[PDB]
Parts: structure tokens; C-alpha cells; sequence
């Protein structure tokens, strides 16, 4: 039975656990046991929560960032149901009470308090409970805007408890620092050099040193000594040694990095063999500090770590043993001349006292290649007041490589609400890539939070699982997933069911790719349907939680509605229905295989954020942040938005449609008039107008380029949205400066199909201005989030030039005033550009 579990984990994570063992490694071996402990105790806590608490773990509320309402309620065993009039201001308890009083009369009354129940959304993994107005609940909202009547089910507490039950599991060393560079094993055309250097973060702890010029063979021999311009007793606990190997007459060949203190803080010695990574300013301090696992093909560099006695980096305990100014004027870019830094350092007790939020600026002027300077910084750190989340996020960057610091950030991040934490999860994962060691505060934090909230849990898994084909993080992520599963047996089973669907989806897609190159779509579609109709398909692809959103259930797959697009990577359109969920169960997914959805996922998340900030301030721009999740190697899912189309498509202005325009510009409006007759039209134009304003501003600020009519969509409701985001930050395909954009087809619709409507247009103008100004108030939030993502190795997000795009598009350089004028400048341009 333990064997079975183990083998299912292996299948889930996509890498056998025997591959962990066979490395014979203390770091790994300790990670696995210590974490297993951690996670299982979390299982223990969970399996004894109160029923409500369980609900919060297992189906977290989905909330919003008056008038009368129709609701249909039913109880768990019967199909008999009741349809109340309720108030959107009513608490769920009120509704439950009504449902009880209705139960008690039909079924003549005993009768059992409302506080025993929770309302489940029919045919979804969603519930409604807690002291909230009914329309604070996302699902309730959905229905309101879209006409529909809420279908809920009274679930008694003991039913929930049955659920909970079924899911049970030294400064003494002054000499300079030297290594020996012996030899290697590898390929090129000339002469070979290695250069070395010591980094603490992006910072060099002294001048790098080079190798002497050796002939271009395959098994080079230096046997060199290499002494660095720092004392040994100075090295900071996080000192990072970096090499680059290249040829010369420059040809980069490979790189390699390691920590100088092992993970139990022992200064390392003596011999290391270094299995290097292929080669893409040659030095790469950010890159993984574990070696290439391709040990039969990686160039290897043997080095030697001299002995100097054993020596353990000091305990904190020891570390801790060791004018009327203008400093404010300097305290507001953040790059600064030398005297300026010396000031900060001198003033550092004042910064802790009267500018606690300047921690970061101080960490950067602090002298990490001087142990003394480090101990006082730390001294100060140990009594430093906690920081707001936004400063914490700043601290997570590569620039702050020290563990004590790392830990203080987590210490500030702990007050994250589950909803905020979810908003940043993508970033906190990509950051694991910077970790020096396996066992770390962050991982523990992520594991702890995942284990306490099944949705964090769900998405952590997929973020991790989607990078398994990436050698440099295969080991770390595989280990984290493993831990996670030890903490959740039942979830592991739910997630396997998802991997299986994915798997078949991959098989089905490959067959589609083949069949299509030997026949007509119609023919291929009928084949697709047949292969789907096989039991093993029918069964694998049905009854699962959607990896795009676990609260959506994909019940029965409607084969007659499935298809593929005949072009490119042949994506799959797979549709579901569910008797239980009624209309709400009619959902679809799109399976893409051959593209990289990572950058789309990032963009749509910045758009989701943008919406939340706008909403937090009372502006709902009617955005469509649809689900998009990479799940494997150039593989992932995209949520289907029903009742929508592409602009381009509506503009094929095909005869014998409702939309038959005499002039092409009418096409778009014709279509809305057909989807929104008589009185309904006014609504749709308004929707169109708000969504258009959001996407105008989000695409501008993000530098989303390559925008055709075939990657912009409208919903029958009026809402316009952008899809397919493959180039951003001006990086259209090299790097331009996309203007604000404004299609004339849209200005037509905003103005209700009239040539002048300054009235309607100048509203629109305001929307834009507003959406724009709010974003700016959270400029840093974007800056810090985009900074953390430089870790993903997204090729359109590599460097300084990339994030620059944002500072500018947001003009965080200018003031509340001059930003807005400057904005209007590029708005009227875009305007007069509309022919
Ligand atoms: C026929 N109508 C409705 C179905 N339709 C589509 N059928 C497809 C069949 C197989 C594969 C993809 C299809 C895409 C569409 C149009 N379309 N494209 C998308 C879409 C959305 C996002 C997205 N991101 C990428 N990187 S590619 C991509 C494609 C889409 C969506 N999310 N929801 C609903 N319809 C969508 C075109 C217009």
C-alpha cells in the first residue's frame, strides 16, 4: 500500500522516486525526510478542523474584489426544489433559513438551524457561507449581470464531515581565497580560457580572475592556482563562485556556478568536478548552482577547494556579538553616487528608526565582502520592524541573496491573505529558481500554504509540474511536489485524474496532427470523434476538476461538440456538459500543444490584477481575464469563452447573416444589434465601451503588439477582449515603442454609429484616463512583479531594457499631473490615427 502510493506519485510528478535515491545525496535525502515530516503534520491538522474551517480549506469562497433576486434552492437527497425571491443584500444564512422554513412546511414540520448548513453551487466545487451579502459572491454576481437564476443545494454539516473523512491520508582565516583549476572535457574550433569570479547576488565580491591561454583540445589541463582579492574569513554565508569557459582568437562555450559553503554551512573543500551548462557578460551568477545532470555530455571542469585547517559559518549568536541632515532628499531611481551610500551607511540606525521602509536601499549600500559590515547590518535586521507586503516583494529579488534577509521577507510575507498570495504565486514560484539550497524558508512557506488551501495547492502543483521537462529545476520541483503529496493523498488522486485527461489529450492531438496532413478537416473531425468514443478515452477525459480552475467540474465530454482548428499546432476544442450544473456546466477547454503559453499566462495575470485594482476603486471595466495554464512541455490549456467571436470573423461580413452590412464599418455594430435587440443594445454598447477602455490601457502599458482583428474578440454581451498574447513590452515580432492604439471600427460603436458623439466619446476618454491613473498609483507593484519574473527566462523579459518599458509606459518618473498630459499626447495621436 505504501508501494502503490509511491508509484502513483512517480506517475504524477513525472519522475521516478528511485531517481531521487540513486543520487546518494545528503542534501536531497535530508530535504525529503524533513519535508515529509512537515507536510504530514499539516495533513494531521487538516483532518481535525471544524466543518466550516474544512470548507475554507477545501472550497475557498470566491468573492467580489439593493435589488430583488430569484433563487432556486434544493436539498441534498431530493430533486424537489423551491424558488425564492431574495435580496442581494441578504446573508447566506437568511436564505438557508427560508429554505428550511419551506422544507418544514411541504414536508410537514418537525423541524434544525440554518447554522448547520452551507450552500453549494449546483454542479461546481463552490460553496457560499460566511457573513456576506449575497452579491459579494462571485457566482451570485455572474447570474445577476447575465440574467440567470442561482441554483444552490443545502448541504448539511454532517455531509461535509463525511467529505473530510474520506480524504484522510571563522574570522581567524585571513589569507586570500584560492582554488585550483585542474582540467576539463568538451568541444570547440584557437585557445581556451576560463574566467572565475565571486558573486553575492548580482554583486561581485572582488575582481574576477582569469585562466592562462591553453590550446583548443577536448581534454584541457591547466592545474592553475587562482587567488582572489578577498580574505577567506570575509566570505558571506551566501558566497557564490562562478565560471565561464570560452574560446579565443570570442566564443562562449559553457558556464558553471557553486555555493562555497555547503548546505550545513561548511566551507567546502577540496575536489569538485563541475558538469557545465551550454552557452546561450560571459559570467552568469544568477544561473543554477547545481550542475548539469547530462553527465555523459556536459563539459566537465574539475576544480580544487583548498583546505585551511573543519570550519562552519558562525551562528547568529556570534554574528550578533559582532548631524542635522538631507539624507531624506536623497531617499526617493535609487541608483546613487559613492558619498551618498556612505551617508546611508553612517545613518543606518536612523533608517531603522525613522525610515524602516528603506531597508532595501540600505541592504544595497552595505558591504557584503566585509564580514564586520555584514554583522551590524544583520544586527540591525534582527530588530527591524516588519514591512508592508509591497516592500517584502521587493526583497525577494535576486539582489538580496542573503538568507537572513530572505527569511525576514517571508517573515513579512506571512500576513499575505490567501487571495493576495494567489495573485502572486506565479512570481513566488519562479523565485524558487534563485534559491541556493533545497531546504529553504520559501519552499516551506509555499508548502505550508498549499497544504492549508486546496486551490493554492492545486496551482502550486501545476506551476511546478509544468517545468519538469526543464533539467535545471526538475530535481527541486519534483522534490517539492513529492512533499506535497505526502501531505495530501486524496489531492494526489484528484490531480492524477487530471494528468490522465492531459495525457489522452496529447495522444488525441498527435493523431489529429497526423490525420490532417492526409485528409480534409471533415474527415479528420469524424476520426477524432471516433477515437474519443473509445472507452479508454471517454473515461479518461470525463469527470475531472478543470486544471484551469478546480471549482469548475468537467463532467461528461460532448464529443459532438469537439473539434480542432485546422492550422498550425492543431489545437483541440473540447466541450463538457453536466446535468447537475445546468447551464453553468456547459464549459469548454482548448488544448494547445506546440506553443509556449507561459507569456500569455503572465499577461493575462497582469490583466487580472489591473481589473482587481480598478475594481477595488469602484471601476468595473468589464474585463475577460480567461484561464490559461501551461501544464507541460509547450503544453497547456486555455479556457473557452462561450458566445464570443473574433472581430475579423464578424468582419467577413458574410451574406445571409443578421450582420449583413452595406458598409464594412457597420458590421461590428450590426452584430451587436443582432445579439442585443431593442432595449438591450444600449447595455451592450456600454459594456463594449468599458471593456474597450480597459484593453486600450492594459495593452498600451504592457506594450502588447501584433494586434489584428483575429486576436481581438467580442462577447454577445458586448464585452471586447484580447487574446493570444505572444509579444509584449513593445517587443513586437526588434523592440519598438507601440503607440496607444484606437481602431476606428470601435470608435464607431462607442459613438452609437454616429460621426460625432463628443458626449459619448469624451466619457470614453475619461474611462481611459481613470484606468490609467489608478494603475500608476500601483506602479511599483507591477515593477516588483515583473522584476521577480526575470527569473522565468522568458525571452521577451530578459533584462533591464525590458522592464524599462513599464517605467515609461507608466511614466512613474513624472507626477500625477505631467503623466496625464503626456498620456493625452499619445491618446490624440492614436485618435487622429483612426484613419
Ligand atoms: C467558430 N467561432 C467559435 C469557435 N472558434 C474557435 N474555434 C476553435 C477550435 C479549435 C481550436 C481553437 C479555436 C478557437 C476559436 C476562436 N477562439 N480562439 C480562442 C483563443 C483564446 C485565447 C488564446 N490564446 C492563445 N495563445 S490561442 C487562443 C485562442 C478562444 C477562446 N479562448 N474562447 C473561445 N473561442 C476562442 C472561432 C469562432
Amino acid at each position: 500500500v505504501k508501494k502503490l502510493i509511491n508509484s502513483q506519485i512517480s506517475l504524477l510528478i513525472g519522475k521516478g522516486l528511485h531517481e531521487f535515491d540513486s543520487l546518494r545525496d545528503p542534501e536531497v535525502n535530508d530535504f525529503r525526510t524533513k519535508m515529509r515530516q512537515f507536510c504530514e503534520e499539516a495533513a494531521a491538522h487538516r483532518q481535525q478542523l471544524g466543518w466550516v474551517e474544512w470548507l475554507q480549506y477545501s472550497f475557498p469562497l470566491q468573492l467580489e474584489p439593493n435589488r430583488a433576486l430569484l433563487v432556486n434552492v434544493k436539498f441534498e437527497g431530493s430533486e424537489e426544489s423551491f424558488t425564492f425571491q431574495v435580496s442581494t443584500k441578504d446573508m447566506p444564512l437568511a436564505l438557508m433559513a427560508c429554505a428550511l422554513r419551506k422544507k418544514a412546511t411541504v414536508f410537514r414540520q418537525p423541524l434544525e438551524q440554518p447554522e448547520e448548513y452551507a450552500l453549494q453551487v449546483n454542479g461546481r466545487h463552490e460553496y457560499l457561507y460566511g457573513n456576506y451579502p449575497l452579491c459579494h459572491f462571485q457566482y451570485i454576481c455572474s447570474c445577476l449581470h447575465s440574467g440567470l437564476t442561482p441554483h444552490l443545494t443545502m448541504v448539511h454539516s454532517s455531509s461535509i464531515l463525511a467529505m473530510r473523512d474520506e480524504q484522510s491520508n571563522l574570522w581567524s582565516l585571513e589569507q586570500p581565497f584560492s582554488i585550483e583549476l585542474i582540467e576539463g572535457r568538451k568541444v570547440n574550433a584557437m585557445k581556451l580560457v576560463v574566467q572565475a569570479g565571486l558573486f553575492h547576488g548580482n554583486e561581485m565580491l572582488c575582481k574576477t580572475v582569469s585562466s592562462s591561454e591553453v590550446n583548443v583540445c577536448s581534454e584541457p589541463v591547466w592545474k592553475q592556482r587562482l587567488e582572489f582579492d578577498i580574505s577567506v574569513c570575509d566570505l558571506p554565508r551566501m558566497a557564490r563562485l562562478c565560471f565561464a569557459l570560452y574560446a579565443v582568437v570570442d566564443c562562449p562555450i559553457a558556464w558553471a556556478n557553486l555555493m562555497l559553503f555547503d548546505y550545513k554551512d561548511q566551507l567546502k573543500t577540496g575536489e569538485r568536478c563541475l558538469y557545465m551548462w551550454p552557452s546561450v557578460e560571459l559570467l552568469n551568477p544568477a544561473g543554477t548552482v547545481r550542475g548539469n545532470p547530462n553527465t555523459e555530455s556536459a563539459a566537465a571542469l574539475v576544480i580544487y577547494l583548498p583546505e585551511v585547517a573543519p570550519v562552519y559559518f558562525p551562528a547568529l549568536e556570534k554574528i550578533l556579538e559582532l548631524e542635522e541632515e538631507l539624507r531624506e532628499i536623497l531617499e526617493r531611481s535609487g541608483e546613487l553616487y559613492e558619498h551618498e551610500k556612505d551617508l546611508v551607511w553612517k545613518m543606518r540606525h536612523e533608517v531603522q528608526e525613522h525610515f524602516p521602509e528603506a531597508l532595501a536601499r540600505l541592504l544595497l549600500v552595505t558591504k557584503w565582502n566585509k564580514h564586520e559590515d555584514v554583522a551590524q547590518m544583520l544586527y540591525l535586521l534582527c530588530s527591524w520592524p516588519e514591512l508592508p507586503v509591497l516592500s517584502a516583494l521587493e526583497l525577494l529579488d535576486f539582489s538580496f541573496p542573503d538568507c537572513y534577509v530572505g527569511s525576514f521577507a517571508i517573515k513579512s510575507l506571512r500576513k499575505l491573505t490567501d487571495d493576495e498570495l494567489f495573485q502572486y504565486l506565479l512570481q513566488l514560484v519562479q523565485v524558487l529558481k534563485y534559491e541556493s539550497y533545497l531546504d529553504c524558508e520559501l519552499t516551506k512557506f509555499l508548502l505550508g500554504r498549499a497544504l492549508a488551501n486546496r486551490k493554492i495547492g492545486h496551482f502550486l502543483f501545476w506551476h511546478l509540474r509544468s517545468e519538469m521537462h526543464v533539467p535545471s529545476v526538475a530535481l527541486r520541483f519534483g522534490l517539492i511536489m513529492e512533499a506535497y503529496c505526502r501531505g495530501s493523498t486524496h489531492h494526489m488522486k484528484v490531480l492524477m485524474k487530471q494528468g490522465e485527461a492531459l495525457s489522452k489529450l496529447k495522444a488525441l492531438n498527435d493523431f489529429v496532427k497526423v490525420s490532417s496532413q492526409k485528409t480534409t478537416k471533415p474527415q479528420t473531425k469524424e476520426m477524432m470523434h471516433m477515437c474519443m468514443r473509445q472507452e479508454t478515452y471517454m473515461e479518461a477525459l470525463s469527470h475531472l476538476q478543470s486544471p484551469l480552475d478546480p471549482s469548475t467540474l468537467l463532467e461528461e465530454v460532448c464529443v459532438e461538440q469537439c473539434t480542432f482548428m485546422d492550422s498550425k499546432m492543431k489545437p483541440l476544442w473540447i466541450m463538457y456538459s453536466s446535468e447537475e450544473a445546468g447551464s453553468a456546466g456547459n464549459v469548454g477547454i482548448i488544448f494547445k500543444n506546440g506553443d509556449d503559453l507561459r507569456q500569455d499566462m503572465l499577461t493575462l495575470q497582469m490583466i487580472q490584477l489591473m481589473d482587481v485594482l480598478w475594481k477595488q476603486e469602484g471601476l468595473d471595466l468589464r474585463m475577460t481575464p480567461y484561464g490559461c495554464l501551461p501544464t507541460g512541455d509547450r503544453t497547456g490549456l486555455i479556457e473557452v469563452v462561450l458566445h464570443s467571436d473574433t472581430i475579423a470573423n464578424i468582419q467577413l461580413n458574410k451574406s445571409n447573416m443578421a450582420a449583413t452590412a452595406a458598409f464594412n464599418k457597420d458590421a461590428l455594430l450590426n452584430w451587436l444589434k443582432s445579439k442585443n435587440p431593442g432595449e438591450a443594445l444600449d447595455r451592450a454598447i456600454e459594456e463594449f465601451t468599458l471593456s474597450c477602455a480597459g484593453y486600450c490601457v492594459a495593452t498600451y502599458v504592457l506594450g502588447i503588439g501584433d494586434r489584428h482583428s483575429d486576436n481581438i474578440m467580442i462577447r454577445e454581451s458586448g464585452q471586447l477582449f484580447h487574446i493570444d498574447f505572444g509579444h509584449f513590452l513593445g517587443n513586437f515580432k526588434n523592440r519598438e515603442r507601440v503607440p496607444f492604439i484606437l481602431t476606428y471600427d470601435f470608435v464607431h460603436v462607442i459613438q452609437q454609429g454616429k460621426t460625432n458623439n463628443s458626449e459619448k466619446f469624451e466619457r470614453f476618454r475619461g474611462y481611459c484616463e481613470r484606468a490609467y491613473t489608478i494603475l500608476r498609483r500601483h506602479g511599483l507593484l507591477f515593477l516588483h512583479l515583473f522584476a521577480l519574473m526575470r527569473a522565468a527566462g522568458l525571452p521577451e523579459l530578459s533584462c533591464s531594457k525590458d522592464i524599462q518599458y513599464l517605467k515609461d509606459s507608466l511614466a512613474l518618473g513624472k507626477t500625477e499631473e505631467e503623466a496625464l498630459k503626456h498620456f493625452r499626447v499619445k491618446f490624440n495621436e492614436a485618435l487622429r490615427e483612426s484613419w
